């Protein structure tokens, strides 16, 4: 072609004359735009927290990925470092055709155990590149970024500073699905490490993670490992009831088509742009439970002789807040709530959700709490006349 010779377009030369399969990039007239315009964050605390993107052989999901992250409000590009999975050619060009910084990795051992030393390679790179960075945020790439991750991130990142109790922040809500989740201000504290777009703290992974990372042959996975008690320790993570990360990838080391379509294509995501947080600071530890027992005494207590996995369970409402009960006799009781998040049509492969026995949620744009007897501190709120839920797997 004969594009207009700048400085963009020469690095659509160099890129359309090797790779084919990317469309409009490569068309003489209507050349797609390879660079962004995403509006100003005014007061970014985010803004000089390095980005870490980990990257294998996908040239095409990364390229899907990287347009969003650069369509994102208050991004910073010069933070942005791609982290490659082996010296593959065509993920390396789409890196050069954003003009963003690309780091190569020789790949160890096999399977799980590859992707878990990919990452410690990334995460102790990028503390490198930085030698002042405190956190990094760690995106995959298989996600949709949302067009407010950035300006989430700049409104909460003050609560890992001032709380020692919080493990990370997550943009991922595991258990918000379309018909359960609803307020793009609202966030939860969660009893485990959620993934999929997070902040790590860099005292946490130099001082704690990385000298007892698991060696090659451990057929272990990273994130899995992360949320065993002798990595987490009762710390907790900040997530949003409405995510700001979206897993579009199809094709992946324990992704398939059907699973997808089960447990990830019907999760919500939000849209909206510069969403401002509510009370941010009440998510602090002592702080939210003082925020649990105000909602807790606001919510109606249900009628708990009806089927629970209807939505007659419910009365015909928009905004109010009620209140279930369910059988837990120990701290590791979840036969129920397993259970119950089956016939919700929400995750129930593992338990996610819980904060000292309590699952917050939505169903018709009521919030929805579910309290653990006898297990949960919150116990202490069941009146006389309710016989906790219990069910049982056939
Ligand atoms: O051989 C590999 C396979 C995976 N990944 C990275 O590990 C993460 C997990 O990817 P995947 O979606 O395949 O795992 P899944 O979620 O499907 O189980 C991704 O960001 C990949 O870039 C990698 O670096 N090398
Ligand atoms: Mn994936």
């Amino acid at each position: 072609c004969h594009w207009a010779d700048t400085e963009l377009n020469r690095r659509r030369r160099r890129f359309c004359s090797k790779v084919e399969g990317y469309g409009s990039v490569c068309s003489c007239k209507d050349p797609t735009p390879i660079e962004f315009s995403p509006d100003p964050l005014p007061d970014n605390k985010v803004l000089n927290v390095p980005v870490a993107v980990i990257a294998g052989n996908r040239p095409n999901y990364l390229y899907r990925m990287l347009r969003s992250l650069l369509s994102a409000q208050g991004v910073s590009p010069q933070m942005i470092t791609v982290f490659i999975d082996g010296y593959y050619e065509e993920p390396m060009d789409v890196v050069a055709l954003f003009g963003l910084r690309g780091i190569q990795h020789t790949p160890i051992s096999i399977k799980n155990a590859r992707v878990s030393q990919h990452y410690k390679a990334s995460l102790t790179a990028t503390f490198n590149l930085f030698p002042e960075a405190k956190f990094a945020v760690v995106l995959e790439e298989d996600l949709d970024i949302a067009v407010d991750f950035f300006s989430f991130l700049s409104q909460s990142i003050h609560l890992l500073e001032e709380d020692d109790s919080l493990y990370c922040i997550s943009a991922w809500n595991d258990q918000g699905y379309e018909h359960t989740a609803e307020d793009p201000a609202l966030l939860y504290r969660v009893e485990t490490m959620p993934g999929l777009g997070w902040v790590l703290r860099r005292s946490l992974y130099k001082e704690e993670l990385e000298p007892k990372w698991p060696t090659p042959e451990k057929l272990w996975d990273w994130d899995m490992w992360m949320r065993m008690p002798e990595q987490r320790r009762g710390r907790e993570c900040i997530i949003p009831d409405v995510s700001r990360s979206y897993h579009f990838g199809i094709v992946g080391l324990n992704m398939n088509g059907y699973f997808h379509e089960a447990y990830f294509k019907k999760h919500k995501f939000n849209t909206v742009p510069g969403v401002q947080l509510r009370n941010v600071d009440s998510l602090k530890k002592e702080a939210y439970e003082v925020e649990v027992h105000r909602l807790l005494s606001e919510a109606e207590v249900l009628d708990h002789s009806k089927n629970p996995c209807e939505d007659s369970f419910l009365p015909d409402t928009e905004g109010h807040t009620y209140v279930a009960f369910i059988r837990m006799e120990k701290d590791d009781d979840f036969t129920t709530w397993t259970q119950l998040a089956k016939c919700l049509h929400i995750w129930d492969l593992d338990v996610r959700g819980n904060h000292r026995g309590l699952w917050r949620l939505f169903r018709k744009k009521n919030h929805f709490l579910v309290v653990g007897v006898p297990a949960s501190p919150y116990s202490v709120k069941k009146p006389p006349s309710v016989t906790p839920i219990f069910l049982e797997p056939p």
